[PDB]
């Protein structure tokens, strides 16, 4: 079986009033956790990979992890999405490696750290949209710079994130910039900046409506009722796993993530893709620390790494269920990328 | 590029007076460690998987890990070998999944625990040889029951290993039984029992010539000068990694493995395949325990799992170099399995 386009999945999510978690993958245990969770609740899958993931795993290994997933779970539609593409050339290479969706992150320059001009962003993103749609491949773009609205800090997602203190206007997407950007690029999915950031250290206190601007998601959805919105940096940071990490030799200070309740509110207002990485890292590290402490004579990696599969799988299950994904995989009839390309050429997805 | 047969690699090892380590694989980090080591020293690769590995990783994932390895390292010939096949049906399924070599472990019944009769063993093994050679697939068989000659205990390799106390005669392959078994089966590789066993707890003291019968390998090689011998249970158990595990929250008592020096002596007398699993598990667990202790705030699995890649890679490098494998990959012109099947049919590999 083949991969599905992200545009098909996000269209179905909007039609049926749900939103999909998009999980980062780096190795076998992470891929098994994602697929086993999706299979259990019969949910569609978006799996994504960063440039850091390619460096760690190797491009052939990432490609073949997804091919194995589709073979073992043939009834589960799978998108393979390239996160934080630094340039059109990067996105073109990802298409050649078999990705069905790419993010051209034109909100930063090719260094993945310097905020870009509007014109640079549109030029790079429009370029990727044109050559991706010719192949049926979906494109996510970003307008606004991810970062914390109180501190001006973005954090780092596998080396990607603004360097230096950001201004309020940089980190909060204006409604009209979102409108102009969609008109100018034709992206399939729009990442916006509303106060989330990469990593575990998103908020020093439980986020308020002033620092996590769900109200701005509502405003953008009112202006762009048909645009699928992407929430980056939207791990919830499970306090129960922070507790386990701190109990078994780790040290993570008091910090909070994006609450599931607020993500669900975003889904009611057009969020169809919710990027989650840090939560799986925290669940994995808590599970390994606890197993090693409780089983000092066990040296089979499958024993403690098996605990990371189960811990990550429970995160994924929780998110699929809370975001409305149960049973939706059985409703989707996959469209080939060649057919998607034909639909783009006819203007049916404008 | 395709997989190579194990018979081709073992023939080349005998022609050039070296022996190959055969590493068990269960996930991405293990596969990368093996391939990066082999690429660094330009050595051929035997990677093997147990039934326990299939249960843990999934058969499509194991298959695609090997496909990714061949794609990223196209100049490194790779065998994918099914370890401890419990029945002809299991070995047939492994061929269907794309293995280029299988072990029919007829020394135990299908439960993987009850020692078999000679006739059962020959019947199962001959059956697998006939249908494997018709496809060009290599076959390893075993005569003699693995286990410790002083204690009568075999240990467990992913659930495989004799149950109950074994007799001296069961655990030490006689020369004439090896001769009869090769004549009766036509295997490509012969596993024998000379005092090794699965796992870390092979010997309570550094092994002597009485408990690790390298002299019997010499005797069997004198009787069967053209038979490629397989040493199971031949991890060395690195004392430096035991020290690290014990320093960082683990507890492994005093125990010893098979010394590299004795394995090299075996290679001089016909050992061409040396099975190693436990050493990679020990290197992995020591590396993760140390990293977690030294970096309490780090929760990115790639950081501590990356240390397992490097630790396992160093084991593999050490073994490839010590066993004579450096540079040998560049000398091998791969033969397709279809051509191997033709050679078998013409009697050229009898």
């Amino acid at each position: 079986m083949a991969l599905v386009s992200m545009r098909q999945l996000l269209d179905h999510a909007a039609e049926n009033s749900y939103g999909l978690p998009a999980f980062n993958v780096n190795n076998l245990e992470q891929m098994r956790a994602i697929m086993e969770a999706a299979d259990q609740v019969n949910a569609p899958v978006i799996v994504q990979a960063s440039a850091g993931a390619r460096k760690y795993a190797g491009a052939p290994f990432l490609r073949h992890l997804i091919l194995a997933a589709v073979e073992e779970f043939p009834h589960i539609p799978v998108v393979m999405h390239q996160d934080h593409g630094a340039s059109p050339d990067v996105c073109q290479r990802s298409i050649q490696l078999g990705f069905s969706s790419v993010m051209m992150d034109g909100s930063l320059l090719e260094d993945g750290k310097t905020p870009s001009s509007y014109e640079y962003n549109v030029n790079a993103t429009r370029t990727v949209v044109n050559f991706s749609h010719a192949c049926g491949v979906s494109v996510e773009g970003e307008i606004g710079v991810l970062g914390n609205l109180e501190t001006g800090e973005a954090g780092e997602e596998d080396g990607v994130g603004a360097a230096g203190k950001l201004s309020h206007d940089q980190m909060l997407t204006s409604v009209e910039d979102a409108v102009r950007f969609v008109k100018d690029t034709g992206v399939d999915a729009l990442a916006i900046a509303v106060g989330t950031s990469h990593g575990a250290y998103k908020f020093t206190r439980p986020p308020t409506g002033d620092v996590l601007r769900i109200d701005r998601i509502k405003e953008i959805h009112q202006a762009l009722p048909n645009t699928h919105i992407v929430m980056h940096g939207s791990s919830s940071v499970p306090q129960e796993w922070l507790k386990v990490i701190n109990e078994y030799g780790g040290n993570i200070g008091e910090t909070y993530g994006v609450p599931v309740e607020e993500i669900v509110e975003g889904i009611k207002h057009g969020v169809r893709k919710v990027n989650i990485d840090t939560d799986l890292r925290l669940a994995s590290t808590g599970a390994v620390r606890r197993y090693l402490a409780e089983n000092p004579s066990d040296f089979d990696p499958r024993k403690y790494l098996g605990k990371t599969i189960e811990a990550m799988k429970q995160i994924c299950l929780d998110r699929y269920l809370a975001f409305g994904c149960e049973g939706q995989a059985g409703k989707i009839k996959p469209v080939s990328l060649e057919k998607m390309a034909s639909r783009y050429a006819k203007g049916e997805l404008n």
